[PDB]
């Protein structure tokens, strides 16, 4: 698809070269323009390859003299938008605004150009393949390019600031998505002065079609500069007392008020890395930290203590299980067999099995609640693990209820998952907090990078160890008799977790001494590289990534508790405005100091 527009741009330049009219507009050849329009009368409405006019060409190459001649010789061309699918809707005013050609904009002003004309072309979509997203309307273009002169010049002649684009985004939303934040704060504040000024229907409330006001979009986008500028509207100051300044914050669109209206939920859900810094801002970081110090951290330790007691109950119900009498003469055939197994299907004997019978009941009623609080639908893995645990005890109470021969196969998956899920609560206390973040980011990151190389390497040498020690009885030295144990043992030789095949009472094969020497050297090389490849994330920037991503996870956890927990526990943060001078809304007191 990228070649299509490249072909069409090269095709356009060919049609610019072929068409002498469009050529004179590109080169500003005013002397040639008259000869083609008067002395050898051609079509002045001559369309280009992009459905453009000679005026559309004279617009992007900033030569007003060629555009002036076309609008004087045919004032019908101004209203015409480009008809091609790439550039559909773009008038000659759009190009004049985005190129900051103020004189062409003011000349198209006198022609009565459409200020409400929508540029719906595929090159104006908010997509990665478009280098920028300036919007739909020419007023949106004037605000994004950073020309306050064109913004006011457009509003003077009927430009509607409320006009929402293809994605229902107002011009205020579009300024948040721009790069130059420090300058665009004046443009945002400038555009708001033209608003009606009524307390209702203010343009700061007109939301994106994805339910997002401009103040709320700044947080999700990670625009730290706009979010601070957008905070002064929502900031009340109680008093100034020496160096201290008790300031009262609004907390309306911030914090858990509605379902998905809360900014905090939008910050933790969005994948934007910059959005985590809105959490560290003065109005919010004081909120979430106080939501954590009280009603946040204690309940997380309660659920932690409950879960630890819930699992240590289920774990204690797994060490004590129905007895496993071999009771078969199958143990003598196939010396490899090493099992004493099975159930005898009875839990009704009522001695001390009733203690683990209610322990099994607690596990099932706990799992069905776990499966009925999570499946009704970052700390993702440590929440998928919980439902797979509940899934694994629904396969350790159903197939195990019907007397399965291998009923311990899914009980081990249930055990390690829910047990290693306890360090989910490691984000509770500060010491273990950032440590659990480091192990999680390193699994998807650096485990795959070394495991695929380890897999390719062990596959090489485990096969070369199979092929040599298949040519030998495994009664002695039999470290890898068949291919499953060939991959398993060599995988273990790779991690120094076996003594390595070593038998000296009897002689070894000729090639093992040579092959394992190369293996031990490559095994340590890849092991040292694995040690120093994950070392790369020890930079001073990562030190913040170690700490902040834990805080971001704690705040993400802090919202996870309050959203589902009842209202009687954990009251609404801040103090309500009713019974005070304010108006039934909840505000946060934060006093600081300036040195
Ligand atoms: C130069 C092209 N000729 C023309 O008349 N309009 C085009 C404008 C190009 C803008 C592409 C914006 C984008 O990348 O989406
Ligand atoms: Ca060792
Ligand atoms: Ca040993
Ligand atoms: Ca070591």
């Amino acid at each position: 698809w990228a070649q299509s527009r490249d072909e069409q741009n090269l095709l356009q330049q060919k049609r610019i070269w072929e068409s002498p009219l469009l050529l004179a507009a590109k080169e500003n050849n005013v002397q040639a323009l008259y000869k083609l329009l008067k002395f050898e009368g051609c079509e002045v409405h001559q369309k280009g390859a992009m459905g453009e006019t000679a005026l559309h060409i004279a617009a992007l190459y900033d030569n007003n003299e060629a555009a002036q001649v076309l609008m004087e010789a045919a004032p019908e061309l101004v209203f015409e938008p480009m008809t091609s699918e790439l550039y559909e809707g773009q008038t000659a005013l759009h190009i004049a605004v985005i190129n900051q050609n103020v004189n062409l904009v003011r000349a198209l002003l006198a022609r009565g150009a459409s200020v409400s004309a929508r540029a719906t072309g595929s090159v104006f979509h908010y997509r990665p393949h478009n280098l920028i997203y300036y919007g739909e309307h020419p007023l949106s273009f004037a605000a994004c390019v950073g020309s306050e002169e064109i913004v006011r010049l457009l509003i003077e002649h009927g430009a509607d600031i409320r006009a929402q684009d293809s994605l229902g985004n107002t011009v205020l939303h579009i300024l948040i998505l721009q790069p130059n934040k420090t300058f665009a704060c004046q443009m945002y504040n400038l555009l708001l002065s033209y608003d009606g000024g009524d307390h209702l229907k203010s343009l700061e409330l007109v939301p994106n079609n994805q339910g997002l006001t401009p103040f709320k979009l700044a947080g999700v986008e990670g625009n730290i500069v706009m979010f601070q500028h957008l905070m002064q509207k929502r900031k009340h100051i109680q008093w100034t007392y020496g160096p201290l300044t008790s300031t009262l914050y609004d907390l309306t669109e911030i914090d858990s008020s509605g379902d998905d209206q809360s900014l905090l939920e939008l910050i933790v859900t969005t994948k934007k890395r910059e959005a985590r810094q809105i959490l560290d801002q003065t109005p919010v970081k004081e909120l979430v930290s106080l939501k954590w110090k009280r009603y946040g951290r204690p309940y997380f330790c309660v659920l932690g203590a409950i879960y630890v007691l819930y699992i240590i109950c289920f774990t204690m119900c797994c060490v004590y299980r129905p007895l496993k009498p071999r009771i078969t003469n199958r143990t003598n055939p196939r010396d490899n067999t090493l099992l004493q197994q099975k159930l005898l299907q009875e839990a009704y004997v009522t001695p001390k099995d009733d203690l683990r019978l209610v322990g099994e009941l607690v596990s099932i009623v706990g799992a069905v609640i776990i499966l009925l609080v999570e499946i009704p639908d970052l700390g993702g893995p440590f929440h998928v693990i919980i439902v797979t645990y509940a899934f694994m005890v629904l396969v350790t109470m159903v197939m195990r209820l019907t007397n399965s021969d291998g009923e311990v196969v899914p009980m081990s998956f249930a055990l390690v998952l829910g047990w290693c899920n306890v360090m989910y609560f490691a984000r509770g206390f500060q010491m273990l907090g950032p440590f659990t973040i480091m192990i999680q980011k390193m699994i998807f990151g650096d485990l795959m990078r070394f495991c695929w190389l380890m897999a390719v390497v062990i596959l090489g040498f485990a096969s070369a160890f199979y092929i040599i020690f298949q040519t030998e009885d495994p009664d002695e030295l039999g470290h890898f008799y068949d291919y499953p144990m060939a991959l398993f043992s060599t995988f273990e030789l790779f991690l120094t977790i076996i003594d390595g095949p070593a038998n000296y009472d009897v002689d070894l094969p000729f090639m093992y001494s040579i092959t394992y020497a190369a293996f031990a050297i490559i095994a340590t090389l890849l092991m040292l590289n694995l040690l120093i490849a994950m070392m790369g994330d020890t930079h001073w920037r990562v030190a913040h990534e170690r700490d902040e991503l834990w805080r971001a996870q704690v705040v993400a956890t802090t919202v996870m508790l309050e959203r589902k927990l009842p209202r009687c526990l954990w009251p609404r943060s801040g103090i309500c405005g009713r019974e005070y001078g304010l108006g039934d809304r909840w505000f946060l007191r934060v006093e600081d100091r300036q040195d």
